[PDB]
C-alpha cells in the first residue's frame, strides 16, 4: 500500500501522454485496449521507473505475467502487443496489489543481473 507505483500504474501513465506515442498508445481507450508500440523502450521506461538498468520487454513481461491471472491485462485476440486493461489502478486497488508490490521487486530479481556485457565470472553461460 502507501502509494501505488506498480507497473500498470506507470504504463497507464504513459498512455496518458503523447510523448510515449512511439512507446505505447491507446488503440481503443474506452475498451481499454492499448498497444505497446516499442516494447524494448517500454520495458526501459518501466525499468527507469523501477530504478532498473537493462530492462528488456521479455524481461518486463514477467511482471505482466501476473496481470494475466489477475485479469488486469490480457492480450487482444490475434494481436502482438495489443492488450486490454480489463481494470485500471482504481479497480486493481481492490486488494490484489499486495502480491504485485511484492512481485515487482522479485521479477526484477528473478532473471539475470540485467546483464549488458556477457561476462563469465565462473563457468556459467547466463540465462539471458
Amino acid at each position: 500500500g502507501s502509494h501505488m507505483r506498480l507497473l500498470w500504474d506507470y504504463v497507464y501513465q504513459l498512455l496518458s501522454d503523447s510523448r510515449y506515442e512511439n512507446f505505447i498508445r491507446w488503440e481503443d481507450k474506452e475498451s481499454k485496449i492499448f498497444r505497446i508500440v516499442d516494447p524494448n523502450g517500454l520495458a526501459r521506461l518501466w525499468g527507469n521507473h523501477k530504478n532498473r538498468t537493462n530492462m528488456t520487454y521479455e524481461k518486463m513481461s514477467r511482471a505482466l505475467r501476473h496481470y494475466y491471472k489477475l485479469n488486469i491485462i490480457r492480450k487482444e485476440p490475434g494481436q502482438r502487443l495489443l492488450f486490454r486493461f480489463m481494470k485500471t489502478p482504481d479497480e486493481i486497488m481492490s486488494g490484489r496489489t499486495d502480491r504485485l508490490e511484492h512481485l515487482e521487486s522479485q521479477v526484477l530479481d528473478e532473471q539475470t543481473y540485467q546483464e549488458d556485457e556477457p561476462t563469465i565470472a565462473s563457468p556459467v553461460g547466463w540465462p539471458r
